[PDB]
RNA sequence: GAUCUUCGGAUCACUUUGGUCAAAUUGAAACGAUACAGAGAAGAUUAGCAUGGCCCCUGCACAAGGAUGACACUGCGACAUUGAGAGAAAAC
């Protein structure tokens, strides 16, 4: 993950996108330091937020604007700058706007069911449109 | 929203919330100190191992320690009464 001055030089298309990744890292640090205003699980929601956003940025670089070479993209996934499993989920129908990967797997729930965010809002009542407790998600379903 | 399909629709996904319990006087324990006595076995100094359980503490322990860890170690009536006398009473 961490790169030294004497490490192998990343592929060519890296430097122009290096600064924004640096900004992502900076704010992740700030979120780590920032404390208060939530329950034991709510304070850990913004982490997944930024993480999904960062992975989506890389996904947008490759699959929507073809701004990065395939070599650089494999390098980025190998350096954990993006979550390979989350991107794999984004590449199949029904999970285009997946929030995180803990809201899809059923072994982490009380009754073996996915999260509320995975459910389309059309069949969900108006009153029970609440923030996810896993990551604060406000609706994953591809329809919305 | 993506995919087809023919502008009828079909696919793809589909219900969270670990809760000694709401931002700390008044529902997570157990005591400091001061004041009193103040160290087992029939004189005195003193080794210990035990018995009993709504007494525990240290210990990983079915070792061993904590004053021999401490407290306790007793005691009574399924007694049948007649054996006899005396004054009274009621009775040989
Ligand atoms: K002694
Ligand atoms: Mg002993
Ligand atoms: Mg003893
Ligand atoms: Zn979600
Ligand atoms: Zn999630
Ligand atoms: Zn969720």
């Amino acid at each position: 993950r961490l790169r030294t001055s004497r490490t192998k030089r990343p592929p060519d298309g890296f430097d122009e996108i290096e600064p924004t990744l640096i900004e992502f890292q900076d704010r992740m640090r700030q979120i780590e330091n920032t404390m208060g205003k939530g329950t034991k699980t709510e304070m850990l929601a913004p982490i997944f937020q930024l993480h999904h956003q960062r992975s989506r940025y890389i996904y947008d670089l490759y699959y929507k604007r073809e701004a990065i070479s395939t070599e650089l993209y494999n390098w980025l996934l190998k350096q954990n700058y993006a979550d390979g499993n989350l991107i794999a989920k984004w590449k199949k129908p029904g999970y285009e706007k997946l929030c995180c990967l803990r809201c899809i797997q059923t072994a982490e729930s009380k009754f073996g069911s996915t999260c509320i965010c995975r459910v389309p809002k059309s069949k969900l009542d108006k009153d029970q449109r609440v923030r996810c407790t896993h990551c604060g998600c406000n609706g994953c379903a591809s329809c919305d």
